[PDB]
């Protein structure tokens, strides 16, 4: 039942308007300084790979990766950058949906 909501909310974040910065890993060959500043990158496809393969034990583990996406987003991107402003839309969305199941 737990991982059924994670399926719903990852589906909902994967198809969200604001999801475009987070759908695929950051390419550090293209984003100068990313490799150095972000110790543990995370993106929605890696969570999808991990969920489909079954690599989540609970909803907490799933939610940690989701929050690491947005924690990384705020570390690397200015709150008013385009990725930044998208990041806040996604984080608020995730925070909300998560709380209206738990
Ligand atoms: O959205 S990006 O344009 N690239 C996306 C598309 C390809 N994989 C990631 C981008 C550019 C610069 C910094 C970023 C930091 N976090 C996420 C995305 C960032």
């Amino acid at each position: 039942s737990d991982l059924t909501f994670c399926e719903i909310i990852l589906m909902e974040m994967e198809s969200h308007d604001a999801a475009w910065p987070f759908l695929e890993p950051v390419n550090p060959r293209l984003v100068s300084g990313y490799r150095r500043i972000i110790k543990n990158p995370m993106d929605f496809s890696t969570m999808r790979e991990r969920l489909l393969r079954g690599g989540y034990t609970s909803s907490e583990e799933f939610a940690a990766d989701a929050l690491l996406v947005f924690d990384n987003c705020q570390t690397f991107n200015e709150d008013d950058s385009e990725v930044g402003k998208a990041g806040h839309i996604m984080r608020r969305f995730f925070e909300s949906r998560w709380e209206e199941f738990y």
